[PDB]
């Protein structure tokens, strides 16, 4: 299991514009297009992102290309962030995938806000961090995905995904 397979399980693959859990316009493998209510704004962002007139639909290849960019941007983002970098540096390989997953879903800014949880992971207090991470809007809104990530931080194994 690796970061790509993990995120592909959590996000799914859709080749037509769709609305995410929060109601925003998304395409491919969790690629957020716009928070704007306009399907037109969305379609415009889409063509800009692909470099073609897509008319709301993309190919598998296009979805994967966007996915490759997003994952890369997530990693570079963590590495450039004063709050996340040190946490990332401190973790083992599997747990690193867990942090990457959070950043891909909620952005650098959002994860950087989990101050106390970040501190606990850094200290390797696994159980305590899992309990703190569950006290969030994130967990309440997307509990099955949050649980998978949380289990990953808890155990340092891919058990939560070996099912899926």
């Amino acid at each position: 299991m690796n970061i790509f397979e993990m995120l592909r399980i959590d996000e799914g693959l859709r080749l037509e514009i769709y609305k995410d859990t929060e109601g925003y316009y998304t395409i491919g493998i969790g690629h957020l297009l716009t928070k704007s209510p306009s399907l037109n704004a969305a379609k415009s962002e889409l063509d800009k992102a692909i470099g073609r007139n897509c008319n709301g639909v993309i190919t598998k290849d296009e979805a994967e290309k966007l996915f490759n960019q997003d994952v890369d941007a997530a990693v570079r983002g963590i590495l450039r962030n004063a709050k996340l970098k040190p946490v990332y540096d401190s973790l083992d390989a599997v747990r690193r995938c867990a942090l990457i997953n959070m950043v891909f879903q909620m952005g650098e800014t959002g994860v950087a806000g989990f101050t106390n949880s970040l501190r606990m992971l850094q200290q390797k207090r696994w159980d305590e961090a899992a309990v703190n991470l569950a006290k969030s809007r994130w967990y309440n809104q997307t509990p099955n995905r949050a649980k998978r990530v949380i289990t990953t931080f808890r155990t340092g194994t891919w058990d939560a995904y070996k099912n899926l």
